[PDB]
C-alpha cells in the first residue's frame, strides 16, 4: 500500500542550510518545531542528543524510528 512519504511539496528544487554544522543540509528533515536540519545532525550530532539545536524541541523516538523492522 502507501508507506513512505516525506516532505516533497516544495516551491523550489534545492537543498536548505543547516543550523548545527553550518553547511549545506545533506538531509533536510522537517522537524515538528518548524525547522530543518541534517537527518544525521538530528539523529545524533556531536553536541546534540535527540533534541533540536535551534529551539531544542524534544524529538519523539518515533520521528526517526517509525514502523516495524519488516513491513
Ligand atoms: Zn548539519
Ligand atoms: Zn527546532
Amino acid at each position: 500500500g502507501s508507506s513512505g512519504s516525506s516532505g516533497n511539496t516544495a516551491p523550489s528544487l534545492t537543498v536548505p542550510e543547516c543550523a548545527i554544522c553550518l553547511q549545506t543540509c545533506v538531509h533536510p528533515v522537517s522537524l515538528p518545531c518548524k525547522h530543518v536540519f541534517c537527518y544525521l545532525c538530528v539523529k545524533g550530532a556531536s553536541w546534540l542528543g535527540k533534541r533540536c539545536a535551534l529551539c531544542r524541541q524534544e524529538i519523539p523516538e518515533d520521528f526517526l524510528d517509525s514502523g516495524p523492522s519488516s513491513g
